[PDB]
């Protein structure tokens, strides 16, 4: 089972541009970021996340964080590893891949987030749940331990810090436009949801909310 799920991130970092699209351009860079905020929107949607943060840090790496209900953290029989871990290292987890419905969200959420760490030379989940904080570290997708007890939180949901890796792209750099075109969009899509743009690089920071 573990052997299976190493081969399945390796198959990702073997041919990344068909997981995330162009690795030189910027493109696939930025679908890494998109990737993981649309999962804090899915959060939104069912009704539990209103406030969502991406964090451009000095490094270009990323911080995604959302006030949804936390990955859910409970070890599986199955795979012997917590809930989360299989959602960050199985493409599809539990599911089918929709050949049907891929067109509507995008095939990149149709597989997640497992892609995104995959392609992260250095990943950190950080999940607040059942007022415990829970925190596991990977390396091009490979967890370094099990998901652990860190400490208590009177908050909930979700923090994805990543580093995209050099071994998949070409001119590691963020544009602020491009995160912030997408943000406004998704917060006009989302109503009531507070999306915070931060880049750490220029000082810039702006919350996007739409109240229509
Ligand atoms: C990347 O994870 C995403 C989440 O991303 C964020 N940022 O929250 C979110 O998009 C969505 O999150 C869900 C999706 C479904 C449930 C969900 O059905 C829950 N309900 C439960 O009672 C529950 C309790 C324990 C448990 O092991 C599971 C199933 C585990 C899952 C779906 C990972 C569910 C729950 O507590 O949290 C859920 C959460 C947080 O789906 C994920 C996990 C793929």
């Amino acid at each position: 089972s573990s052997i299976k799920v190493l081969k399945g991130l390796d198959a990702v970092r073997k041919r990344p541009g068909m997981y995330i699209g162009d690795t030189d351009d910027g493109t696939g860079l930025h679908h890494m970021v998109f990737e993981v905020v649309d999962n804090s929107i899915d959060e939104a949607l069912a009704g539990y996340c209103s406030e969502i943060s991406i964090t451009i840090h000095t490094d270009e790496s990323i911080t995604v964080r959302d006030n949804g209900r936390g990955i859910p953290v409970d070890i599986h029989k199955e795979e012997g590893v917590s809930a989360a871990e299989v959602i960050m290292t199985v493409l599809h987890a539990g599911g089918k891949f929709d050949d049907n419905t891929y067109k509507v969200s995008g095939g990149l959420h149709g597989v997640g987030v497992s892609v995104v760490n995959a392609l992260s030379h250095e990943l950190r989940l950080t999940i607040r749940r059942h007022n415990k904080v829970w925190e596991q570290v990977y390396h091009h997708g490979v967890p370094q331990f099990p998901l652990r007890e860190v400490g208590e939180t009177d908050g909930s949901g979700t923090e994805v810090h990543f580093k995209p890796s050099p071994e998949t792209f070409s001119n590691i750099h963020f544009s602020w436009d491009i995160l912030a075109k997408r943000i406004r969009e998704l917060s006009f899509l989302n109503s009531g949801v507070g999306i915070l743009l931060r880049d750490e690089r220029t000082g810039k920071e702006e919350l996007f909310k739409y109240e229509g």
